[PDB]
């Protein structure tokens, strides 16, 4: 590694390049971090059930120890979610007889949530993903179900946005989501930001969770999106960049490592995206992988419990991969 490019050096003229963590692998991956990003993203403890477990009871600990690692080492941080329909207690629907509340109080509730997150680290994040996977993923639908949609009404993310603009009026607002290259939900995408940007709401940015495989999306959808979404005029941040060796119909546990075919491929891949990432550096931002290393990934158990997968650009001993010298070279 003495010689190795470092990430954000090489990008220090597009974007900022990140990774997602939590105090355990910030101490397994700790030299990674601090020779390659300079963006930090809590993978789970800054979700409503890592922060407000139970209803006044604020667990900071974990989300203090993310942040205090990141400005230690002058590494920004995304805050991520504040409202979402996966990884929220069942307590913020529910009245004391158990049913659920009334609009008005589950605005309160959103209200207090994202007041007390947001203004607790006021100056040191600077970007929150404020509402996370509203767009239905199927069906012709806008918006997938949920409770806070349910409860509060199609306006919910409108509030959620204001909320958080007042709790931090320096922040960059986004809605984040993934499959967000695939033309259908593109539309839709497209179409709830600009409804909420027509409407003066506080949204400036969307987030490409970019959770891709090998072949999906193809690098002209990628290149229509972010054409698509810049159009917005929003900010454009890549949140949660993997790159499976998996298809979605592929869900196979038998393999103990990649092909060479698939590294090979995996390698092509990232210099691919990276190119066009740079190509678009006057709307991305900031690129943030949701992991470093191969030795951890949400992708193990995701969508197939128990198996392996090899997603991004450091291998399980924390050695470049050939997908590595692709990246870095564009
Ligand atoms: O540990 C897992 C996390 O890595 C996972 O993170 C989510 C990945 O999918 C994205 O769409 C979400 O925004 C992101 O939070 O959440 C589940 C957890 O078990
Ligand atoms: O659970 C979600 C999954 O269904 C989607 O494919 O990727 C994002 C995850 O959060
Ligand atoms: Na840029």
């Amino acid at each position: 590694n003495s010689s190795l490019p470092s990430l954000r050096d090489v990008f220090a003229n597009d974007f900022r390049i990140g990774a997602a963590v939590n105090p355990v692998t910030i101490e397994m991956q700790k030299q990674l971090l601090i020779d390659h990003v300079n963006s930090i993203t809590a993978e789970n403890h800054m979700k409503f059930e890592h922060l407000q477990p139970e209803e006044g009871k604020f667990t900071f600990q974990e989300a203090d120890r993310i942040v205090d690692f990141a400005c230690s080492h002058r590494m920004a941080v995304r805050g991520h979610t504040l409202v979402w329909h996966n990884q929220t207690p069942d307590w913020v629907f529910q009245d004391g007889q158990g049913h659920f509340v009334s609009r008005d109080v589950l605005l309160e509730r959103m209200k207090c949530h994202i007041s007390t997150v947001v203004r607790r680290y006021k100056g040191k994040i600077y970007c929150w993903d404020v509402i996370n996977e509203a767009v239905a993923d199927e069906g012709d639908e806008l918006l997938r179900p949920s409770k806070w949609r349910q409860i509060i009404g199609d306006d919910f993310m409108e509030q959620a946005f204001l909320y958080a603009y007042e709790a931090d009026p320096d922040a960059l607002l986004f809605y984040n989501d993934y499959n967000e290259c695939f033309p259908e939900k593109r539309e839709k995408i497209f179409a709830l930001v600009k409804s909420l940007r027509d409407k003066g709401i506080p949204i400036h940015g969307i987030g490409m969770q970019a959770h891709w495989s090998l072949t999906r999306p193809s690098l002209d959808e990628i290149r229509a999106a972010i054409e698509r979404y810049a159009s917005l005029g929003v900010v454009l941040h890549i949140t949660e960049l993997d790159v499976s060796m998996f298809e979605f119909h592929d869900r196979r546990t038998d393999l103990a490592a990649p092909t060479s075919e698939m590294i090979e491929r995996q390698a092509e891949r990232y210099g691919q995206i990276f190119a066009l990432f740079k190509e678009y550096r006057d709307v991305i931002q900031s690129v943030t992988f949701w992991g470093i290393a191969d030795d951890h990934t949400w992708l193990d158990n995701f969508p197939v419990h128990g198996r392996k997968n090899w997603p991004l650009l450091f291998d399980e001993q924390h050695k470049p991969k050939p997908a590595f010298w692709r990246a870095v070279s564009v």
